């Protein structure tokens, strides 16, 4: 049974509440959403979906509340299974946000920018290294590591009700904004 153990964002490793750290950061707001929306899985309880998304669903459910309700005000418009999905932003219904997850390194390659304390900054060398190092620690704990990114689709070219072509990409899947990593562990010993 999977459970999110750690995560990397705002350039810092975080412990997942086994009972994230500071939720204040808007970066955590986005990661949380990417982990809840780019996720097919419903009901640490009885799952229905693959292991990883099961854990994510549990993590976000406990850390942020009803993901059921999160998925409700962020209508799925398109989807693929990396894994991605586009939604009508709760923020402003008129625009869309592309949420994607998958292999850390492959994910990283599709990102030009990255969020640090809510601020989007180019994903230069320094940051790529911060990522490699993080990716090394978490993977080194024998945990399954996932990468999370998103992209606020321009409302001009992708207005509300734009027919996204899931097969033949009718949109961009490159130059996304890296948000964070989330590592999960395959077992437990006791509960607190
Ligand atoms: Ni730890
Ligand atoms: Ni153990
Ligand atoms: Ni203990």
């Amino acid at each position: 049974m999977m459970t999110v153990a750690h995560m990397w964002f705002d350039n810092q490793i975080h412990e997942a509440d086994t009972t994230t750290f500071d939720k204040r950061s808007p970066t955590w707001t986005a990661l949380s959403r990417i982990a809840g929306l780019c996720n097919r899985a419903v009901f640490k309880r009885d799952t229905a979906g693959d292991a990883s998304e099961s854990a994510l669903l549990k993590c976000i459910e406990l850390s942020c509340g009803s993901v059921r309700k999160m998925r409700d005000r962020n209508p799925k418009v398109a989807e693929i299974s990396y894994q991605l999905s586009i939604h009508e932003r709760e923020d402003n219904p008129q625009s869309h946000v592309l949420v994607m997850k998958g292999a850390p390194e492959r994910i990283l390659d599709r990102c030009s920018s990255i969020l640090v304390q809510g601020k989007e900054i180019p994903l230069d060398k320094e940051m790529q290294d911060a990522f490699q190092n993080a990716y090394l620690e978490l993977g080194g704990l024998g945990e399954r590591v996932l990468g999370f990114c998103q992209l606020n689709l321009p409302s001009g070219k992708f207005p509300r009700g734009f027919k996204f072509d899931t097969d033949e990409l009718n949109f961009p899947t490159e130059k996304l904004c890296f948000v964070g990593l989330m590592s999960m562990i395959d077992h437990h010993h006791h509960h607190h």
